[PDB]
């Protein structure tokens, strides 16, 4: 499923040297670093050796020094121009790297897709039956992608990784081979427990998905069938189970945050184990008078560089393989060699042609589906001149014979030649352009008429094509509407009706000046009016040139003189009609409202105490470290420096415990916080929704899928802005505010100059990446101005592929292609520029942070230990912030956007849903005034509906409505139950106004039934409970509820009903037996009033008696309003009065009999 060393196949020799001089670059850029860690190592040993002062007889003599202070100074600047150096010259290398490759990438990329393009548009038809066209296009466009960012960046900068990593390892072994060897040992710890405590997280994240999809399947339950969890009003028992349920999510979420925060705990107890073993196993070797201070930093830095650097080239592997993934697919499709080309010049050239078609035993089946055999044979012969008909269901499935015609496809066996010579040896482009066809739904394309027109064949002279234009249907409806001229007419914009379309793609066969021509489907499924014009052009065509017509319509059966018509397959005799049957028939939250909502104001004072100890830390173990370098360059008593370095490296493990212990109770607190928060929001969220109405529901924006997808991956993201983004403030303050103290104590010189140079270096990053960001975006929206033309040509294959205009659309896509492909380039070359001046700018920095600090020491303000101290508490300070804060949830959106959904979800306003305003009367007569009343759909107002009703309902009436179950026309039901709210007409229960009246109370006595009975994965016994919610619910009234609805004979099978869950489909349950069960649910609250619809009850034939007795019996205890198509069931209703907007009050016999079939 992959190709390696293949993608560069379609690299010229220009792309092979910028991929050299790249990789060169790349090489030098990698090497790079390594000798500035060599020359670090000299400059500290430099100062070592003349900053000793040990000797106090000279420590006065000769004006102390002030002789070898002069060396001093000139290795300092020599050490300067060395570090100069290797900056300008890092500068040209970088963006000889990056500049080069990306253009070569450009380039590659350029030519890949144009050519990809071309290929995919020289497939047979075949292929384009047997795969996809969606996933096709999105592979067109994501594929590319993906190979660009591959063969671009990442193959860049992989080979820079492997430069550092040979660099810095050979730097380590050149000089510290017996250090190098212990910090190999050393090294693979980590990355060890790297990856245990990443396989350990993985596992419990896992788990803790599947534990938390258990609570999502009712989650998405209950709001798909969230009108009947209105109706039914008990929104209490899903709410209880969706806690109950994410109980257990939020336990193994605790186990997931306490993983990771360990982890990283893990990750800096290490690293400062190894700082420690590393100084103590170097500070002996220097006691030992073996290696010098300098020696063992220059070797201990390059080799964790080096180790640094080849454990970072993974995502360059991982993009490089994903690239081989995409390219793999992408090559197959080119150098596919199809049957058909329809762009090799071989081929005969007939002149002066007849056009005698034939057909000899023609087999053929769609490739599509191989197992069904259309077409079995055909022997048949046409003279020129003469018109030939079809007449049929159809022409072999779809008009076969049209479609063989034109070489769409490939005979089995058959021959066929348009003058004795066969169809595969004359050219394919010469046969498409002397056949003309028309499509039965005629495709226009995105252009003006003049184009679409002028696909006809060569655009030619504008005035002779005018003139083909000329055949009726024109003058009329080509001026007065299009302006005579550039009508651009298309889906979106100038939008016109199928009778023109289909006029407009006559005229455009007919510029082609077709020798045969082929009818199918010319009015199918078109307006009558339309009719009687298309057919005087088609036939006024037909009087030039030979024709075969395939039409259901019998008015081009008569015209036609000769007529072959048949069905199955087997062929029929032409001209006579015997035997022939003729039928004629949002706001980005202010952050202070998140803390509020995370209310636990304790769990966070641990938390934020162990977020600045740990801040501080960092500062404490650049103290640390300038001591241990200061007891060797500064250095003092021989005899002390073994005591020194021994309480140096147990300052380092101590500071690594302490480190560790607070990262364990730090992620612990906030682990706990934000779990508890994530619950919290999932609960409330849930209960918000729950309280929320049936027409925010219906909101199509509100789309159960997305709602779904917040209430579960958005809910979580909250914590990471009370969370995460509460730590890393304070752990990056109490870091670089304690060093910034520290440094203006000890070197405020230094101090200012590096805070003054370090934000130029953070504000350039960040304008780098703004910058980056904005030009992949604009060059998105290209691509994306370039992928419509390419889906409009890749949706209309076949018209376009019946059409002879092909190379016509590849240029088209050049054309548009072209400006992208200059746009990559400047990218590119920014791109360069900008990674340039990033990494001269560091490197710069570096040098003068420490030529200042020669000038100082030179001047004796302060000593190497000061100098030290102060510019790795700034800088590496600052690349630890960097780091921190990269370390982190994203508080920039994943969370602030969800924070703000979730919190606009939660802050919902109560559309009438439960509250304590409402009155309950203790008594009910079951009448119903439901007269006067207009009501429009919130989610559709455009289309006024439900004008001038009236209604009256009774006690022990069978009222019978009729409405349209399409659009829900009949949503007297839905408003009952206060589904919608009224806007005008009002509604009177027993003379008192639902209003006032309580929403529960009102739900409470509403035995509604759906058209679809939605079922859940409850039990079938607390099913029926589920009808007295917020009531009192207990046993032998579910065994009454089953006798009334006549399901116990059903439920005789497994009688237990109550392990009898529907569960996976389990214990299933056909539509009869669950529509009884729906109105035993209904029944079981034992309402006063009922609500009724049967619809797809009628396609049982078996259980429609049954069904039909229940509802019989319920409505003789009891009133029913019952609301169905199904004129069968109201024949049978008794009590009954249609009503349709008003018009009837009585039964359809009574008046006249329009109720009647
Ligand atoms: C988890 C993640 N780590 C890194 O992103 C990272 C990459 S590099 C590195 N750290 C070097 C060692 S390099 S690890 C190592 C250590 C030893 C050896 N070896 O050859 O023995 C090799 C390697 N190696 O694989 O490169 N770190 C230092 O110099 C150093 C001194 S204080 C300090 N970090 C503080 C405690 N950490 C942070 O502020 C911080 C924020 S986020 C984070 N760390
Ligand atoms: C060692 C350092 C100090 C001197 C660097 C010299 C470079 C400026 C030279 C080295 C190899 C050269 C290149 C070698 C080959 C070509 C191919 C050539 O590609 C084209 O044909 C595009 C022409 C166009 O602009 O239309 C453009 C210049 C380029 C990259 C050369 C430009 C300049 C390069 C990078
Ligand atoms: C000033 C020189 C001596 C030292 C520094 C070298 C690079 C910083 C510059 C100088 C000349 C530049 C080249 C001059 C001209 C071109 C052609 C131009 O590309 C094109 O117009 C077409 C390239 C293609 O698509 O093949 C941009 C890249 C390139 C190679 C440039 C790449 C970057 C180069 C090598
Ligand atoms: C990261 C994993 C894979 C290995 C980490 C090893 C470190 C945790 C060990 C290795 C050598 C140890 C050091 C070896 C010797 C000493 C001297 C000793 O300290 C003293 O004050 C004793 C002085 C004396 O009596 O000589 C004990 C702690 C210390 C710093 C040890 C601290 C812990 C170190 C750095
Ligand atoms: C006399 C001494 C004590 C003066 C101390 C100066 C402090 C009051 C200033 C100097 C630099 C400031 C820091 C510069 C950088 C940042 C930005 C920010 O760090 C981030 O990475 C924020 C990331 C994000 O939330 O997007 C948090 C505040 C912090 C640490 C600042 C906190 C306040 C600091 C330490
Ligand atoms: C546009 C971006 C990439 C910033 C570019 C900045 C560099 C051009 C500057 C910044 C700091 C400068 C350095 C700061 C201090 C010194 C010491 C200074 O003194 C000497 O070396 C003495 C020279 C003499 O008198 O012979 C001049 C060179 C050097 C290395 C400077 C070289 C030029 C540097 C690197
Ligand atoms: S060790 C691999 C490489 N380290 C250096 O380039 C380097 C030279 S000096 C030095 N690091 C001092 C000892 N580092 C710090 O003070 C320090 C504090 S935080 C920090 N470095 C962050 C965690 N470092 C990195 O992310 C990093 C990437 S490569 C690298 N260090």
């Amino acid at each position: 499923a992959v190709s390696v060393l293949t993608m560069f196949r379609y690299a010229g020799w220009l792309d092979r040297l910028y991929m050299l001089v790249g990789t060169l670059a790349a090489i030098i850029h990698g090497v790079a670093l390594p000798l500035m860690m060599l020359i670090f190592g000299d400059m500290t040993d430099s100062f070592a050796s003349v900053g000793q002062v040990s000797k106090q007889s000279t420590q006065m003599s000769e004006a102390d020094k002030r002789a070898m202070f002069a060396k001093l100074e000139e290795e300092m600047t020599t050490y300067a121009y060395y570090y100069t150096g290797i900056g300008a010259g890092v500068l040209i290398v970088a963006y000889i790297q990056v500049s080069f490759w990306a253009l070569a990438a450009g380039r590659q990329i350029h030519k890949i897709r144009q050519k990809f393009f071309h290929a995919i548009m020289n497939q047979e038809i075949g292929w384009f039956d047997v795969h996809d066209v969606g996933e096709l296009n999105t592979r067109l466009t994501d594929d590319v992608s993906k190979i660009n960012e591959g063969i671009g960046d990442k193959i860049g900068m992989f080979f820079q990784a492997m430069a550092t990593f040979f660099g810095g390892f050979i730097i380590g072994f050149t000089r510290g081979w017996k250090l190098t060897l212990v910090i190999l040992a050393i090294s693979p710890v980590l990355g060890l427990s790297a990856g245990i405590w990443a396989k350990i997280l993985s596992s419990f994240t896992d788990k803790e998905l599947h534990a938390y999809a258990k609570a999502g399947a009712v989650a998405e339950e209950v709001l798909a069938a969230i009108r009947t969890v209105i109706a039914f009003g008990g929104q209490k028992k899903e709410l209880e189970r969706y806690n109950n349920n994410l109980e257990e999510a939020k336990r193994l979420g605790i186990k997931k945050a306490i993983t990771a925060n360990i982890s990283m705990g893990a990750a800096f107890l290490l690293i400062y184990a190894s700082y420690a073993l590393a100084f103590w196993y170097g500070t002996s070797l220097v006691i030992s008078k073996e290696y010098s201070i300098g020696q063992v930093l220059t070797v201990f830095f390059s080799v964790c560089i080096g180790a640094f650097s080849v454990g970072q080239a993974s995502p360059n592997i991982e993009a490089f393989a994903n690239a081989r993934g995409a390219a793999y697919e992408v090559f197959k499709i080119i150098d596919n060699k199809p049957s058909i080309d329809s762009f090799s010049k071989s081929g005969h050239k007939p002149d002066n042609i007849q056009g005698n078609l034939e057909f000899k035993n023609i087999h053929f089946s769609y490739p599509s589906r191989k197992e069904v055999q259309i077409l079995k044979g055909l022997n048949l012969k046409v003279k020129s001149g003469q018109t030939v008909a079809l007449v049929g269901n159809s022409g072999g499935g779809k008009s076969t014979t049209v479609q063989l015609m034109q070489r769409l496809y490939d005979p089995l066996d058959g021959m066929v030649s348009i003058d004795g010579q066969d169809i595969r040896t004359i050219n394919v482009r010469y046969l498409r352009e002397i056949i003309g066809v028309v499509s039965q739904e005629p495709v226009l394309f995105a252009t003006t008429i003049a184009e679409n027109i002028r696909y006809g064949r060569e655009d030619v002279t504008m005035d002779e094509i005018e003139k083909a234009v000329k055949e009726a249907n024109a003058y009329d409806f080509i001026m007065k509407l299009p302006h005579q001229f550039d009508t651009l007419v298309g889906e979106r914009g100038a939008q016109l009706s199928g009778g023109q379309k289909q006029r407009i793609a006559i005229a455009r066969a007919l510029v082609r000046n077709p020798k045969i021509l082929l009818l199918d489907e010319a009015t199918s499924a078109l307006d009558t009016e339309s009719e009687a014009v298309v057919q005087a052009a088609l036939d006024k065509a037909r009087e030039g040139r030979t024709t075969i017509v395939i039409a259901h319509r019998l008015s081009t059966v008569r015209n036609a003189d000769v007529i072959a018509g048949f069905d199955g397959g087997v062929i029929v005799e032409q001209g006579n009609h015997d035997e022939l049957m003729r039928e004629k028939g949002p706001p980005a939250s202010f952050w202070r409202i998140l803390k509020l909502n995370s209310t636990e104001w304790p769990y966070f004072v641990v938390g934020i105490f162990a977020a600045i100890i740990n801040g501080g830390l960092q500062p404490a173990f650049s103290v640390i470290f300038s001591k241990v370098v200061g007891v060797f360059t500064n250095g003092g008593p021989p005899e002390t420096q073994r005591q020194n370095s021994n309480l140096f490296s147990l300052l380092f493990l101590i500071l690594g415990i302490i480190s560790f212990i607070t990262f364990f109770l730090q992620g612990f607190t906030f682990g706990k916080a934000g779990e508890i928060l994530t619950k919290r929001l999932r609960y409330m969220v849930f209960k918000s929704m729950l309280r929320q109405d049936v027409s925010w529901f219906d909101d199509p924006k509100n789309t159960t899928g997305a709602l779904t997808t917040r209430l579960a991956n958005d809910a979580a993201q909250v914590k990471g802005a009370t969370g995460s983004r509460l730590a890393v403030i304070f752990q990056n303050i109490a870091n670089l505010g304690t060093g910034i103290i520290i440094s203006l104590i000890y070197g405020w010189q230094l101090t200012l100059l590096l805070l003054a140079i370090v934000p130029i270096i953070a504000i350039a990053g960040v304008v780098e990446m703004k910058m980056l960001s904005g030009q992949a975006l604009k060059d998105k929206k290209e691509l994306e101005g370039s992928g419509k033309i390419a889906t409009e040509a890749i949706e209309n294959f076949r018209t376009v592929v019946s059409l002879t205009r092909e190379q016509k659309f590849e240029t088209m896509y050049a054309q548009s292609l072209q400006i992208p492909y200059r746009n990559a380039m400047k990218k590119a070359h920014v791109f360069g520029i900008t990674f340039s001046f990033t990494q001269a700018m560091m490197y710069f920095s570096y040098a003068a942070a420490f030529r200042f600090g020669a000038y100082l020491v030179t001047q004796q303000l302060m000593t190497f230990e000061n100098v030290l101290l102060v510019f790795s508490a700034i800088v590496f300070g600052a690349m630890a912030v960097g780091q921190v804060s990269s370390f982190a949830p994203d508080y920039a959106k994943a969370t602030v956007s969800a924070s703000h959904i979730i919190r606009i979800i939660e802050k919902t306003p109560e559309i009438d849903s439960y509250s304590t305003q409402g009155l309950k009367p203790n008594m009910l007569e079951g009448n119903v005034q439901f007269s006067g009343v207009v009501f429009n759909y919130p989610t559709r107002p455009s289309i006024p509906v439900l004008q001038g009703l009236s209604l009256e309902v009774k006690k022990g009436q069978t009222l019978a409505l009729v409405g349209s179950s399409g659009g829900g026309k009949s949503t007297v039901v839905q408003l009952l139950e206060r589904f919608y709210d009224p806007m005008a007409g009002s509604v009177f229960l027993d003379g008192k106004e639902i209003k006032q009246l309580n929403v529960q109370w009102l739900r409470a006595q509403l035995g509604i039934v759906s058209q679809e009975p939605i079922l859940f994965d409850r039990s079938i016994a607390e099913n029926i409970a589920y009808g007295d919610n917020s009531r009192v619910v207990s046993y032998e009234e579910i065994v009454r509820a089953a006798k009334e609805a006549n399901i116990h004979q059903f439920i005789d099978s497994l009688p237990d009903k109550y392990n009898t869950r529907v569960g996976d489909k389990g214990t299933q349950l056909s539509g009869g037996q669950k529509q009884r069960i729906a109105i035993a649910r209904a029944l079981v609250r034992q309402p006063h009033i009922l609500l009724l619809d049967e619809a797809t009850s009628a396609l049982d034939t078996e259980s429609e008696k049954v069904v039909q007795e229940a509802l019989d019996k319920a409505r003789e205890g009891r009133t029913v309003i019952v609301i169905a198509h199904r004129l069968s069931t109201i024949q049978n209703a008794d009590l009954i009065v249609v009503i349709q907007n008003g018009k009837v009050k009585e039964h359809g016999t009574h008046q006249q009999l329009l109720a009647q079939k």
